[PDB]
């Protein structure tokens, strides 16, 4: 879809399952405030995805939803999955079923998961206090359309005790180069360090990864490159998270490293995910899941979904001041002690703010300019 | 080679860096144990790793491979160092010794026991309210299948379409043999197995989870749960006391064991068992060759010493001898015999040397 100057921007809204819809409502409330403020013309089109789409259409990614994403500038996505549908066959489940085909179809090779310890919440981290007091801010860049996720041969053959399954990890120089360039450009604008995570002592793919990373590293002389094996990286993120800036990982290794870093913040309800292609189209979603055990109770933390909209404004729509406004309003809520239940002790449950109290505060803070 | 009623044969492969100095403490402890229990053991020493490169021109000399073939078990140190890290990859110590050993000897079973020792919970990089509760997690890693040894591997093409590939493969036989060991291990511990996979993405993990469900029916007293690798990395942070045995494929077990080792904050205490179906195995510290402290007499020998205890239990079936070493090491750690790295720098004068630790532990076994 190409945007024309003065036309409305088009956002496909795919709220999904569980807490998706209730936090999406708060992202739409904060977006309405931003639209009025910075003067925007945005149109929204809602589509089912995930378990909601299994329930309404019989599959997790209906053709009408694919077509609706194709017509938009950007997708604001909630979360999918839940026990209702985990009995289902594999290709048929909400997450495998919606997320892998979305990524493949739109060539969303670039995943970026920003995580940091926010001022005054260092204590909720599961790290020892002398480590969490040091802070960290780590951007994970993960290659999303290659490696072992999409490689073939992939399947199962044979019989008796010798029946075997197989998966193939594959990477080309073109695929490694595009993802490495995003990690180095990111690092150039942050603290100028890329840690590339591989298993180059075992995997041919990682020997090639490390070679092509070294090639691209030549074009970014201001940025320090280091390499680390995936097993050692899980250890070093525990011991010295303040020493990393941008992580650059393959598809499986980035799946792992981004989750470990997310849990090290102790505040996953704050975390957002960007999945983009080379034309600037992307989907923007909370890193955490559909949390079906609390769906509908108004207790979910909507900051991850709100931040997802800020990153959509910045990355796809290039509406930079609109994005920073959201981010400032979120930070003002968190420092003015507007916290949801999972960011307070169990004894302070009655000071917790609801999903809608949080969105109200953040939307009001946007209007205050 | 099998054991007949005669002397046991151990092959000693000390390797590089701190390998020799902590092997010396392990040999001291073994001498005490052979005296107290009247054991009959013969030892043979072989170069491996960079020592082997420097002396023989390759990291796993044919003499070293044969010396292991002739033994009931191997006591292994560590290999690697910056002197050798510039060489072509197959010529380097680790890749060139460990992967050929594992493949040659069919060491499909890797076991890495990890726990917070009493009084050292504060070493963990976890928040105190988590670490103070303790944990003890045994990682069972499948060691000779999956993407480590799968074929094909290599490259195709040229320029932008130069591409590389690796293949993860697993048969039912390979999943069932390593699942059994996790279930037997759990039955002797806290009766829970957590199988770590990525069954929403990998065909090998769909077959892993099916074969693990089959094997679990034979151990109805053990709780089975499945967890995806990315989530397992987060749940081991928040609730490590809730896990007993982890059951993992080769790459997933390489990653999960390393995260758990760092959750202890005391990697100098940790040992690794690599065994085959015949009970032959190689027993070694989980930690590396630490060349920047080699020869200083600062290295912690507990992981090497505990490697010799596990060799006695798993390969030699000498349970009382194994338990003796474990009791002596626990005595040392609770009686203020701790090395450099287990104490604040401010308390360095209270730290024990490599040989002071061996002496004390050997002295303690010499006391019934
Ligand atoms: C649901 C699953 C296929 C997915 C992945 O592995 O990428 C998820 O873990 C994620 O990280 O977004
Ligand atoms: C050196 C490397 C090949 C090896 C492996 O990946 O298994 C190491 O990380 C280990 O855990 O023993
Ligand atoms: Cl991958
Ligand atoms: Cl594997
Ligand atoms: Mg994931
Ligand atoms: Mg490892």
């Amino acid at each position: 879809h190409h945007h024309h100057h003065g036309s409305s921007y088009q956002i496909a809204v795919l709220a999904g399952d569980g807490i998706g819809p209730e936090v999406m409502a708060e992202a739409r409330k904060v977006l309405a405030a931003v639209e009025k403020r910075f003067d925007l013309s945005i149109e929204y089109s809602e589509y089912d995805v995930g378990g909601a789409a299994i329930d309404n259409h019989g599959c997790p990614l209906p053709e009408a939803t694919l077509k609706g994403c194709e017509a938009a500038d950007a997708v604001l996505f909630g979360s999918v999955g839940g026990p209702k549908w985990e009995h289902l066959p594999p290709n048929d489940q909400p997450e495998r079923g919606a997320l892998l085909p979305l990524r493949g179809h739109f060539e969303l090779f670039c995943n970026m998961r920003p995580a940091k310890l926010h001022p005054g919440l260092e204590h909720m981290s599961p790290l020892r206090s002398d480590i969490s007091e040091k802070g960290f801010d780590i951007l994970c860049v993960r290659e999303l359309t290659g490696g072992i996720y999409f490689g073939k041969p992939k399947g199962r053959q044979g019989e008796g005790e010798n029946e075997e399954a197989f998966d193939t990890m594959r990477y080309s120089r073109k695929e490694i180069r595009r993802i490495a360039k995003i990690a180095f450009e990111s690092a150039q604008g942050r603290r100028k360090k890329v840690t590339s995570v591989d298993k180059a002592n075992v995997l041919a793919c990682s020997v090639l990864w490390r070679e092509v990373v070294e090639e691209v590293a030549k074009d970014y002389p201001d940025v320090e490159l280091e390499h680390i094996y995936i097993d050692n990286a899980t250890m070093q993120l525990l011991r010295r998270p303040n020493e990393f800036d941008v992580m650059l990982c393959s598809n499986l290794f980035g799946d792992i490293v981004s989750d470990e870093i997310a849990m090290l913040t102790g505040s996953m309800g704050l975390l957002a995910s960007i999945s983009m292609n080379s034309q600037g189209f992307g989907m923007y979603e909370p890193a955490g899941g559909s949390a079906p055990d609390i769906a509908g109770q108004g207790i979910a933390n909507p900051v991850a979904q709100i931040l997802s909209a800020a990153l959509l404004l910045r990355h796809s729509l290039k509406l930079e001041d609109a994005a920073l406004a959201i981010e400032a309003a979120v930070s003002k809520a968190l420092s003015d002690g507007y916290l949801t239940c999972e960011l307070l002790p169990a004894s302070e449950r009655s000071q917790a703010k609801s999903t809608s109290q949080m969105g109200d505060y953040i939307a009001q803070a946007i209007a205050e300019g």
